[PDB]
């Protein structure tokens, strides 16, 4: 506990597998946190489940109107952010045969337009020394059948993690990667087969992995892509 | 020669670096097809190449402009060795600067187009064919005001990697080419004077460990190294030709 | 605060620098800690600063005797270990065309010799589900002038740990590798600045930050994280 | 006539295996060739199935003294080095717990401190704008069982591209790193087939046609990297 201590953090996505385990962890931790996701019963049972120190945000990251919307609330409630987790997104499996127009925008709309403008109107909020973290994935850097846009939108992200520690060390903001592997949520068995640590992981392991890179235990860590995969990417 | 009567596709072949591969692959003895979106500039290239070159106009953005192209190369040649998904545009724009017509731009000529491309490619590409794609050394950087481009062209990369594995049954490989600094027109097109030009290509030198920027030609040399035989047991790969700018 | 709570943790090159500061934040978490080096005052005054929980070993890990004496002492006062950073490790900077077999050998015995057989002998005593911390170096992916062994042999680190993690897998112990960037350490004046201004950051890294990474390796909250090579350089690698 | 025309260059461990497809294509391609190795009767052979243009070296290159020996050669045969393809190397299987400081040292010493004596010593005869290959492995970036030493060795082999990229970008000299997938020669069934997506192991003419292009002026602007070939095995 406390390592997170009177932080400000919005997580989207929080709503539900990661981002919830996340919510969760960092609230223990000390911090006061906002989940973001369209759906608002979700969103309210899980911050239930949280118990404190919480806000639900119905937004649509891909609806920059939406954003608007949630960093006017953040503003009117804690007033800044000293973490941001942009953890929403969405797998949808397409061979190269397969892929649609609309399959393509709706992979990169969530993981890369909607997350460059989900980090874009936060700026204004976010304080000097803040840590943002960024949802990649081990599919940017493999060859997974039939996920072809998936993939290649997750490298996307960890490109931007690169950019943006150039852009922003100016304010000490600290942007970083997470990159899990076979994350036991709603998102069968040869991620365990293929992978060291032998298993799937837990989503509390990832959000343990998260507040790494959230607390000042990363202070000198920039720019990086942090596996959590149990090994699967590393051997 | 080493091309020798192989069908070559090269999009963004009226300029630069798809233009010198070109006329390098004519020059090894393939038939290639240039496209690309200005006529003066097809008519031109292919002029200055010469023989055993179809200009073809073609938006890589539009899915018809794309379904034209693979109708003429199916008339004229009736299949495809060679695939350079070479179209893509650099527009420079800081985190705080990026408007949504931005983003897109940038995405739908280098991620969108490029999918498409190869998609519709493929019931021409011959078993055994080998596909390039551009990359960048952007996509392993963290440069001031290249959000998009950078991300762009990471998405790039990471195709090729999943059309290996998805394309293997053909036994048709996929490698993405990295250039670092190449001396063609699009190092002065993100800036806005010549002052600044001639400040981004002797700062570019003096990170590069070969000391220069680099020729078209030789981009173009590296990229026949992946469409020639010389590469038929490299796959996946992302072959950084960038005078050491990323590897040290 | 208690996140080693009851483990044994041995650190190799804990006299001083990163292995010192990792040193007192197990002991801050909790753990039981062998600090090791050759300097048997360096290690006292260590382990004096250390203050708790802590004994000092004498022993040169590229010593084949010295690391089994080590481990006897691990075995009686402890039993069985939970944590092995393999923090022992040196720079001497020559040129290619300056390179002499001395040079050599000195760089690699140390950097992978001694590391080697470092974690062989902590086998039999360490526990399932164990972590181990290689530490390699920002040099170990860079070409630096004058570097040539030291970032050869960084670069031999980070492998071992992804060959040990397929090898000891069975056993759920996990092995990463630290890869610092410029820290504030015993390792030197004005050459600081110069790493200073290649770093995102701005700034050497203080060995407390270090050693708040490793422990993150060491603790449970990286419990789904195997054979990585975790940078911790400001950035300057990633840009 | 050719893409080595009249270039001068040096293979050690071309008696076999990689080193020896790379000398027969080499010599295709216009170049005079030195092949490295220890044995008489088997570098005899090779040069024997090269045909023309080659000179056979018996040398340790592990050896410092055997070094000088090669180099002397080179210089009063053909007078200087355009090409150095640095390919001696070896695998000894043996586990964490099996291995011994004899295996470490016997690793090491053919993989790394005989490499780097290699490239040191040919430089007085390298051309500015000349080209080193360095024979590392898909090992160096994999956690393989009972590979620890080797794929350290290998991981240090790609390390010393980068650094040397930088110690020689004054005489323009370019240092890269292959590093070969599961190749059909004399140094090893469906395992290594069946995780690479080309779907078998390569032909070792596969691997020379890369060595040549590093070696070729088609890479002039190519400095520094790890050149996998491996049909795919460690890129997806
Ligand atoms: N599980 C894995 O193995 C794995 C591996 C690599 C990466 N990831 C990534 O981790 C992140 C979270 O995924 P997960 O594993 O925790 O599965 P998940 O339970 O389905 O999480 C998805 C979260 O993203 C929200 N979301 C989706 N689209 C949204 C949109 N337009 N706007 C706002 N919120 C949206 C969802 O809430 P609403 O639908 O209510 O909006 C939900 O909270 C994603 O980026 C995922 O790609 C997961
Ligand atoms: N230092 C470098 O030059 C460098 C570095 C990294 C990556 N790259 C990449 O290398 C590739 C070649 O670019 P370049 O350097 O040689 O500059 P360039 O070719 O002179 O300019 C871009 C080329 O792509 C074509 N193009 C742009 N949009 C197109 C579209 N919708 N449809 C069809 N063609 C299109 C252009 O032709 P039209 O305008 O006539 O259509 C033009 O031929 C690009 O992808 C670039 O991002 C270059
Ligand atoms: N500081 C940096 O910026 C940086 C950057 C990259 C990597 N690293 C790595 O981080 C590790 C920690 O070093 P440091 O920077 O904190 O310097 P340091 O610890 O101040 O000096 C090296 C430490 O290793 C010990 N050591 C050296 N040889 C030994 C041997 N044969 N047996 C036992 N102990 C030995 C030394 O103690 P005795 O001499 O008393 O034995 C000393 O405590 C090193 O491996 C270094 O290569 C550091
Ligand atoms: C297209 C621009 C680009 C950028 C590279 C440099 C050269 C290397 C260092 C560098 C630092 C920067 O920070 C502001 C910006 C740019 C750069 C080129 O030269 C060609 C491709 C690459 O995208
Ligand atoms: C020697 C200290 C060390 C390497 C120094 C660098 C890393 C930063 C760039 C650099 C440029 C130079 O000039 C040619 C010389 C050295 C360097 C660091 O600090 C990080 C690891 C390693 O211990």
């Amino acid at each position: 506990m406390y390592r997170l201590l009177n932080k400000t953090a919005v997580i989207t996505g929080g709503n539900s597998g990661i981002g919830l385990a996340t919510a969760k962890r960092f609230v223990a931790e000390g911090a006061y946190v906002f989940i973001v996701g369209r759906r608002r019963k979700e969103l309210e049972q899980a911050a239930a489940e949280i118990g404190r120190n919480v806000t639900a945000v119905k937004a649509d990251v891909t609806k920059l109107e939406d954003l608007d919307r949630l960093y006017a609330i953040v503003r009117e409630q804690r007033g800044s952010i000293d973490v941001l987790f942009a953890n929403s997104g969405a797998v949808e499996q397409k061979t190269l045969e397969e892929i649609t127009p609309e399959h393509y925008d709706r992979t990169f709309d969530v993981n890369v337009r909607g997350l460059i403008f989900t980090v874009q109107k936060a700026l204004p909020l976010l304080r000097d020394g803040g840590s943002v973290i960024l949802t990649s994935s081990v599919a940017g850097v493999l060859g997974l059948q039939a996920h072809d846009t998936y993939s290649a939108a997750k490298a996307a992200v960890r490109s931007l993690a690169r950019t943006w520690t150039t852009e922003l060390k100016g304010r000490s903001i600290r942007v970083n990667a997470v990159s899990p592997g076979a994350i036991d949520t709603p998102s069968r068995a040869k991620a365990a087969a293929a992978t060291p640590l032998g298993r799937v992981g837990r989503p509390e392991e990832l959000a343990a992995a998260v507040l790494f890179l959230a607390s000042d235990d990363s202070s000198y860590v920039a720019g990086i892509e942090l596996f959590v995969d149990g090994g699967l990417t590393q051997v």
